[PDB]
């Protein structure tokens, strides 16, 4: 429902808005992409466990709603991985599945409603 959640202990995510706020910086804030955001929505929705492609491809088939295509699964993936500050060669937030997709490491703090 939207509901805000601290990302890695290090970001302040609120889903609703689709924005990622550093709790060490408050200047900056970055907005979160169409498919960057439905990413998150399905790992929020299947707490850890690896959401495929055809996951988000799923998601974007259920509703009535439709793809913006603002970016791929691994370009989200990518900018996500950026938004979070985290490792190029050795992600510890962010974790990638040979052949089966991306789940998100990042401890996830419920904050309000």
């Amino acid at each position: 429902i939207g509901t805000k959640f601290i990302l890695a202990e290090k970001f302040t995510f609120d889903p609703l808005s689709n924005t990622l706020i550093d709790k060490e910086d408050s200047e900056e804030i970055i907005r979160l992409g169409s498919n960057e955001s439905r990413i998150l929505w399905l790992l929020a929705q299947r707490p850890n466990e690896v959401i495929s492609r055809n996951d988000l491809h799923d998601f974007v088939w259920r509703e009535q709603g439709f793809e913006v295509d603002d970016s791929s699964l691994t370009q989200a993936i990518s900018t996500l991985r950026k938004m979070l500050k985290d490792s190029t060669k050795s992600p510890q937030y962010v974790k990638t599945v040979p052949k089966r997709g991306y789940q998100l490491i990042a401890r996830v703090e419920t904050v309000e409603e």
